[PDB]
């Protein structure tokens, strides 16, 4: 019952769920990433869904990639199929999920007889920084988050800026409202560190939003 | 019934999959090992991280396991990645070397899993007849120059291999690491792969080389 699988999307919440699972002495048998063909997927994220391989390699944990069209409800089922093929007793995911996701996750879990573990934005983000998380902003979609944020690493100064934007424009500290997206380059659990060698940011002025596409990165020893 | 196919992305891996499907096996997973040991006698390493693109074309879940390449960790690292799968057996390419076969049979036996394994000139001609679109991404044998990197293995190319087999004894099927390949298209593939950017890296010190596929995308068919 300690054998679990963590739904991993590469961001700060997925990596914290993983941190959490291991710290609570759970046995994360697999990292599971769903690769949706549809960009507007309601269940899964597409951002850096191809870079998870790097994090999995840095972690040493087996990675399971499932491929789906990303259609409304057909998605939950696709996950179900992938999960039923794994020898696990439970599944972990980031607590920042939504009632829509949370509900559907719990649904498939009950259909497979699996437990569902889901572990203040300010104390949260600060906790991640104190745990050694190296979070890089790879997406922005909210007034106050200009293109300059793309690719920036979230430290204490950065967090203080977000605080200011929160007071001025109601920007959620931890991006709970989807103000920005992230990708974890390093964390104490990573055996190696992810180093971005080349990347480009795609910007859309029609909605004043953008993303940092990492198109070249490697791993570096940590000792 | 339920099995996992050891998939490296090469011709033999792809034929193992084709073989398993046609023989009424239920391919629940494709398993790709990623090793840091560029010169391992266990796994094909060139473009090892490209299987994701093929798996996406097939519509079959992929399991990526990792290993530093230490020969003393070959069995335990592969075992770690298979032990957690609800499978009754595993499929391996029919051309797996003895060095490989032993390791595979050991890990299988330790997991209680079965091992399913499917004339070089005949074997190759069949793959072409089956519609396999094979690109050479690595070579290492006297007689094989850099011109082979990136080349598409068609009937014309096969005859050249047969010729080289006569002249320098090069293995027509590439066993023993003589050459490595990458399957761009196959019948089971829903989409075909197209290479958009690649880098040829030649090793003069051993007169060998490899093609690093840098960019690629799926195209309709
Ligand atoms: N593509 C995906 N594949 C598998 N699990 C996913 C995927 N996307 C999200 N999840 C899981 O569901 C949770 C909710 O993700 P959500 O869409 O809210 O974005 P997020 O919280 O920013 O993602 P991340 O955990 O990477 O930070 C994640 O914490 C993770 O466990
Ligand atoms: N990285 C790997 N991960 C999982 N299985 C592998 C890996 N490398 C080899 N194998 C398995 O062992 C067999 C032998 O590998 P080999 O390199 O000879 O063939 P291949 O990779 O399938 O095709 P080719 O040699 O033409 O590139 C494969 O058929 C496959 O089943």
């Amino acid at each position: 019952l300690a054998d679990v699988a963590v739904l991993y999307s590469g961001g700060k919440d997925s990596n914290y769920a993983l941190y959490w699972a291991i710290k609570n002495r759970f046995s994360v048998k697999f990292l599971v990433t769903m690769v949706s063909e549809n960009e507007e997927s309601y269940m899964y994220h597409t951002i850096n869904a191809n870079l998870t391989d790097l994090q999995a390699r840095a972690l040493g944990i087996p990675l399971v990639k499932g491929f789906t069209q990303g259609e409304k409800e057909k998605e939950v089922e696709d996950l179900k199929r992938v999960l039923s093929g794994l020898k696990i007793q439970g599944i972990v995911a980031g607590a920042l999920a939504s009632k829509y996701q949370r509900k559907r996750i719990e649904k498939v879990a009950k259909e497979l007889g699996l437990e569902v573990y889901t572990p203040d934005a300010k104390e949260y983000m600060r906790e991640l920084l104190n745990l050694g998380f190296k979070i890089m902003v790879v997406g922005v979609s909210a007034y106050g988050l200009d293109e300059s944020w793309l690719g920036r690493i979230l430290d204490e100064s950065a967090l203080e800026e977000l605080i200011t934007l929160n007071e001025k424009y109601k920007v959620h500290v931890a991006g709970e409202g989807g103000e920005f997206e992230t990708f974890v380059l390093d964390m104490p659990l990573f055996k190696y560190k992810i180093v971005v060698d080349k990347a480009k940011k795609v910007w859309e002025p029609c909605t004043s939003s953008g993303k940092l596409i990492i198109e070249e990165a490697h791993l570096e020893s940590k000792l």
